[PDB]
């Protein structure tokens, strides 16, 4: 039946990036992804260093960093290697393949040079994956497909979600999992990462909706929680991260039995 | 029945950005949007200057510019004002409102400071529009919603397309039209902009599919053609732009009768 993260890391069809992730999740007893939604490089780096031991992944929006430089990403990579977490740039590539390939490799951000993982919306059809793959496969990177969204009015439901799952399963050499609210693939080689997570019930004023780690990992069968404001707006971000880590980890263990 | 671009510019419910666009389209006899998919600021600017008289709009992907600076955008604005065209950043905002508001205003690109128009995918629900509006309305900007896509396997069909149209029509203070393959709204106050356009039949190797200006403007009832490689890969980009302009303009006139 259900396998531990450590065993999933060894599955025949596992992607190397997924394997690296699954192994460090097991080693560190963390299935928490920090959503580092900050505008200052110094804050990003100080969070990455202090919280690194508590997280399996740090999710970036590099396009909201007021003082982005590639040197900032070099320093982030140093922390990622030191503390053992992956870097996930939440770029949401969402256009024709020819365009996304350039967006992934080029420009000022050079996302493919530092990001272990990126994500894509599936709305354009499988060309979005094919374009990204042309850059990501040579660079030994992975991709997540957005199969469901956390926000009110999300159209990523029903046949749309099914299409995302098929697209992932048909591009397993590059696609390693999903942004989703629940387990959407029955194949254990794929990771499920779930945003819209806080300990307390609520939402924001712009359509975000929250569920708890126990709900999303335990009841809905996801693997990793993505948490932004629940941690970032807290006074003690380290303690907050530990609370989220312990919640997500125990929900995982209990579901494993 | 059908109104000229000039008359549409005066409609009671017209958005000011739409009005400005419609008036310059009529004045200049152009419903061509150049997709300036280049990596060099100098090429971007030289295209903008030479082709400015032939276009109603210049569409950017600032994240593929290797030498982006805000000064480049200042120079682009100077050309836009001189030649009378709008600047459209094809950012495809596609996340929860709280995130997109920061992506629109902030970061290195400060998109809202220079872009007349941006676009958004509707997959997250109407929060994507609400978040963007919080920045764009004060700055007197407009937004386009992606109702259909040109690429093979597009999921922007059926109820998804209907949802995009409703979302636009319910946020008319900020949303001024669509990226689509055809007329999708029956309300003349909304613009339809159509990518996937070349004179010759064909596609690319990454899921792009082409139709002609006569097909998309004439038969499918769209307003503006978005053209990248058909112009940019041509030797004489000025002549190419003129060919596309004259095609799209005559298709418009004939449909007007
Ligand atoms: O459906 C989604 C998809 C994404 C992409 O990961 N996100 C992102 O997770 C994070 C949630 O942050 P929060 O915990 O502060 O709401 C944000 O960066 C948001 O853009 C969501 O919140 N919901
Ligand atoms: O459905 C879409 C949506 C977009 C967003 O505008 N686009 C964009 O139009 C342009 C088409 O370029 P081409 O004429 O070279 O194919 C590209 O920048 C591509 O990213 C499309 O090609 N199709």
């Amino acid at each position: 039946m259900e396998l531990s993260f450590g065993a999933r890391a060894e599955l025949p069809r596992i992607h190397p990036v997924a394997s690296k992730l699954l192994r460090l999740m097991q080693k560190k007893e963390t299935n928490l992804c920090l959503s580092a939604d900050v505008s200052l490089a110094r804050e990003l780096l100080q969070l990455a260093d202090a919280l690194g031991p508590s997280i399996c992944m740090l999710k970036t929006h590099v396009d909201i960093l007021n003082d982005f430089t590639l040197d900032v990403m070099k320093e982030l990579i140093t922390l990622a290697k030191c503390h053992e977490f992956l870097i996930f740039e939440n770029r949401k590539f969402a256009d024709i393949g020819n365009t996304v390939k350039k967006q992934y490799e080029g420009g000022i951000f050079k996302i493919a040079s530092w990001a272990d993982l990126v994500n894509a919306h599936v709305v354009p059809g499988s060309g979005v994956v094919k374009g990204l793959q042309e850059v990501g496969l040579p660079l030994h990177r992975g991709c997540l497909l957005i199969a469901e969204m956390s926000s009110t009015g999300s159209l990523a439901t029903g046949d749309y979600t099914r299409a995302a799952v098929r697209m992932a399963e048909e591009h397993s050499e590059f696609v390693v999992g999903f942004i989703s609210g629940s387990r959407v693939s029955m194949k254990p080689e794929f990771l499920h990462l779930t945003p819209g997570v806080q300990l307390e019930a609520g939402g924001d004023n712009l359509g975000q909706q929250y569920n708890s780690p126990q709900e999303v990992i335990g009841k809905r069968g996801s693997d990793i929680i993505i948490v932004g404001r629940g941690i970032i707006s807290a006074a003690d971000r380290l303690e907050a991260a530990e609370m989220y880590r312990k919640a997500a980890w125990e929900a995982y263990l209990s579901r494993l039995g």
